[PDB]
């Protein structure tokens, strides 16, 4: 409905949609205050029903992931018929584009990739989540060539090619397991340009994932190749532990030093000259302001406060309109 949307359009204009989902619609919007694009994930309560939930947990799973290489949500409204979720603008599309314009990556550009999933995935993991839908549509680029995981719909407390054997026989997993799983996909994907398990027919594409063989193209260097063998284990308690891939040999060479999952901000002091500028702006003391910042209740301040942070770290006046 229109009223609807009075509460959005106080605080953003929006701009084109740049992408559609099942349940939701993503629409480009620019940030009135800061002058920022951002993404809006459009819901429609009425249409969703049984995942309805879903949207909570997957809500409640982002304002507990805030990490460099998971799509950041600045601010939740909802309203009588829809819910609104502001996220971190990846104008560097997907990167299914960038291994399909590439052919495929070589190692030291898949190893570069790779690293930034490892990290997200093993953050993820630490704060006590699965992501259960880890594929390439689900990983953007910014416009800093840094990788976003999104969409937490499906996260734990899929898309078929990328699932593990024990998710397509209906049994129990861990979470875990399967994300080591789905990455051990998209590291070939990544290096070979095709799906490791593949078939027009679903039927036969259950039976080639259970069995676990695939072609191995002879551009793999062996390192590449044992990799992917711990992790594209069919027996899910054989799969390289999350802990040993981030300093896994194959992960360092080039590097030297592990990967860096833990989160680059966490939730330390707040940035002076952007509680000031907010304070100018809010009937309020300072204190109250780093006071109100501090609740983080997504709120329209959450998101004001967010990208004046990365408004100043672009280099750009720390000024509110
Ligand atoms: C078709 N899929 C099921 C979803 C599709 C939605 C559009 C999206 N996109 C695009 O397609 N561009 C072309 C640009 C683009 C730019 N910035 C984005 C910023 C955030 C998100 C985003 C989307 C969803 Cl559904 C989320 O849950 C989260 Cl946490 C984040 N998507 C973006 C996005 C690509 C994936």
């Amino acid at each position: 409905g229109s009223k609807d949307y009075d509460e959005l359009l106080k605080y953003y204009e929006l701009h084109e949609t740049i992408g559609t989902g099942g349940f939701a619609k993503v629409k480009l919007a620019c940030h009135i205050l800061t002058g920022e694009m951002v993404a809006i994930k459009i819901m429609d309560k009425n249409t969703l029903g049984s995942d309805l939930p879903r949207i909570k947990t997957e809500i409640e799973a982002l304002k507990n992931l805030r990490h460099q290489h998971i799509c950041q949500l600045y601010h939740v409204l909802e309203t009588a018929n829809k819910i609104f979720m502001v996220l971190e603008y990846c104008p560097g599309g997907e990167l299914f584009d960038y291994i399909i314009s590439q052919d495929r990556l070589s190692e030291e550009e898949t190893r570069v990739v790779f690293r930034q999933i490892v990290s997200a995935v093993a953050y993820v993991h630490s704060q006590g989540y699965a992501h259960r839908d880890l594929k390439p549509e689900n990983l953007l680029f910014d416009e800093y060539h840094k990788l976003k995981l999104i969409d937490f719909g499906l996260c734990a407390k899929g898309s078929l090619a990328y699932a593990a054997p024990e998710l397509i026989q209906g049994k129990s997993y861990l979470g875990s397991e399967a994300d080591v799983w789905s990455m051990g996909i998209l590291l070939y994907v990544l290096m070979c340009g095709f799906l490791p398990f593949d078939d027009d027919n679903v039927m036969a594409l259950y039976k080639k994932i259970m069995r676990g063989k695939y072609d191995v193209p002879k551009w793999l260097s062996p390192s590449s190749i044992l990799l992917l063998q711990q992790m594209l284990q069919v027996d899910p308690k054989k799969r390289i532990s999350m802990k040993n891939l981030l300093n896994h040999p194959w992960i360092m060479q080039d590097y030297n030093y592990p990967v860096e999952w833990q989160s680059k901000n966490p939730f330390i002091h707040l940035d002076d000259d952007c509680v000031t500028e907010l304070s100018v702006h809010h009937r309020n003391n300072r204190q109250t302001m780093e006071d109100l910042i501090s609740l983080w209740q997504y709120d329209h301040l959450t998101a004001t406060y967010l990208l004046l942070l990365a408004k100043k770290a672009r280099g750009k006046p720390v000024r509110l309109r």
